[PDB]
């Protein structure tokens, strides 16, 4: 059972309009949201495949992915994600599952955030099951080498070229102190900080993040158009701009092949929403639950029945 572009096109003909609509709207009171979305598709399709085992909450029996370490204190928008579901329930019941919900969603996002289109394929059902300790052992980590961070992204299917694309979704939203202050003021064990970290972003960065202070403050993570979808994600990374010790390594790792990529993408940006754009269908195609397999969740947060 093969995902595709019109599987709901006689159930729910509007759906992309649907979903696309509803995002507009909560955009207007978080700009941050567009991101937000597209993050909790990747968490999703990282682990277990795409089968929006990411939105079931805590039950007697299911162990909430929602409390992995990159997910506490760090994922959001699932109200969102229930404002575009019953959306699309009371325009079209029981129909849309919470899978293709995020695949739709991610789209919707990088559209209406100035980036690049492309025919979703939808057809994916939702999960019975979540996986908290696959999801601290299957997606990478910001302070991870560049080969261990690739080796993940080989582990679910996607290459070099799908890595440094997709890493380009940094190119809006936010991070907190906590994950990059590493390189601040002892970076491992050197006595000094991050050199691949130009030094006037530093200075901004040691006032924002103090060695004593709180570690959820946070920042954009491009300091160029926080919430634009452009290609400046990769400017800053010739500059040294990089916000992640996982985004300057994309750059600065002498001798890596990402380097081409990244100043492929900085200089044309045609080419890295073709890239993006292809590499998202490819992160959507992953492990997804199809046919008689999963179900379709009335509501994203519980299996039906509970
Ligand atoms: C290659 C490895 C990657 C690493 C190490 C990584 C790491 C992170 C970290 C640590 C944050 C900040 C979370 C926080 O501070 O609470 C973040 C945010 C974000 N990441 Fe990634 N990321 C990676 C790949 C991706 C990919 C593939 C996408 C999507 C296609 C993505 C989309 C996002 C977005 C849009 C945000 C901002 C979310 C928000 O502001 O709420 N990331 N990422
Ligand atoms: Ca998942
Ligand atoms: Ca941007």
């Amino acid at each position: 059972m093969q995902l595709n572009a019109t599987f709901y096109s006689g159930t729910c003909p509007n759906a992309s309009a649907i979903v696309r609509s509803t995002i507009q709207q909560a955009l207007q009171s978080d700009t941050r949201i567009g991101a937000s979305l597209i993050r909790l598709h990747f968490h999703d399709c990282f682990v277990n495949g795409c089968d929006a085992s990411i939105l079931l909450d805590d039950t007697g029996s299911i162990q909430s992915e929602k409390n992995a370490g990159p997910n506490v204190n760090s994922a959001r928008g699932f109200n969102v994600v229930d404002n575009i579901k019953t959306a699309l329930e009371n325009a079209c019941p029981g129909v849309v599952s919470c899978s293709d919900v995020l695949a739709l969603a991610s789209e919707a996002s990088v559209s209406l955030a100035g980036g690049p289109s492309w025919t979703v394929l939808l057809g994916r059902r939702d999960s019975l099951t979540a996986n908290l300790a696959g999801a601290n052992s299957s997606i990478p980590s910001p302070i991870e080498s560049l080969s261990n961070i690739t080796f993940k992204f080989s582990a679910v299917g996607l290459n070099t070229n799908d890595l440094v694309a997709l890493s380009g979704a940094h190119t809006f939203g936010r991070a907190r102190c906590g994950v990059f202050n590493n390189r601040l003021f002892n970076f491992s064990g050197t006595g000094n900080p991050d050199p691949t970290l130009n030094s006037t972003l530093l200075s901004t960065l040691q006032q924002l993040c103090p060695q004593n202070g709180s570690a959820s403050t946070i920042t954009n993570l491009d300091l160029s158009t926080p919430d634009a979808f452009d290609n400046n994600y990769f400017a800053n990374l010739q500059s040294n701009d990089g916000l992640l010790q996982s985004d300057q390594e994309l750059f600065s790792t002498t001798g890596s092949s990402t380097i081409a990529i990244v100043t492929s993408f900085a200089s044309n940006q045609t080419l890295f929403f073709q890239a993006f754009a292809q590499s998202m269908i490819n992160m959507g195609n992953i492990s997804p639950l199809t046919g008689s397999n999963g179900e379709i969740r009335l509501d994203c947060k519980k299996v039906n029945g509970s």
